[PDB]
């Protein structure tokens, strides 16, 4: 509907797949080559479904900060015959607050879904489902089950993936450029 939605759509149309684990269907962001991200609570195993195709997982790494605290991001390398567009230059280098973000979801339950969530706070610590978690972003939108993995963007930046909510607020795990150096 406006330039935030333009950037969000450009990301969704080229850099997402539908990932299915035993824990559900998730929006999954492809970042570069065969490397994608998904919330750690998806419990990625040795095999995952990508757009309903059985796919071997070559590597899966549940990220933690240097205090050994959960970050809720799992980096997955997929045994896929095709690379993602490289979007690493749209990842922030540092923790930050943002204005006027969009949360975008694409699953069987919620196809072509876009949500203007407004201001995004560097919230920091969250007890997420009982698990101490760091580098959490917060937005004041009543997100729901089905939105996990959803991409949080501003114009020109991919800043996080949706990992939870409390009924009134939503929470995303930060994406940082430093997670995807090779
Ligand atoms: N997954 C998720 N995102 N937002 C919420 C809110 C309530 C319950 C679950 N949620």
């Amino acid at each position: 509907m406006g330039p935030g939605f333009d950037f969000a759509q450009a990301i969704m149309k080229k850099n997402t797949v539908i990932a299915r684990t035993e824990k559900g269907e998730f929006t999954m962001l492809g970042v570069y080559d065969r490397v994608a991200v998904i919330p750690t609570h998806a419990s990625v195993g040795e095999i995952i479904y990508i757009n309903d195709v059985e796919t071997r997982v070559l590597d899966a790494c549940a990220l933690r900060d240097l205090t050994d605290t959960n970050l809720e991001i799992t980096i997955v390398k997929l045994d896929r015959n095709q690379k993602f567009r490289d979007i690493r230059h749209f990842l922030p280098r540092c923790e930050d607050d943002y204005n006027d973000a969009v949360l975008s979801v694409h699953t069987s339950k919620f196809p072509n879904m876009y949500i203007p969530v407004g201001q995004v706070t560097n919230y920091g610590f969250l007890n997420l489902g009982g698990t101490p978690t760091h580098r959490i972003l917060m937005y004041n939108f009543p997100t729901r089950a089905g939105q996990c993995g959803g991409v949080v963007t501003t114009t020109g930046k991919v800043i996080g993936i949706h990992v939870g909510g409390n009924g009134a607020q939503g929470f995303a795990a930060m994406l940082l450029h430093s997670y995807f150096t090779d």
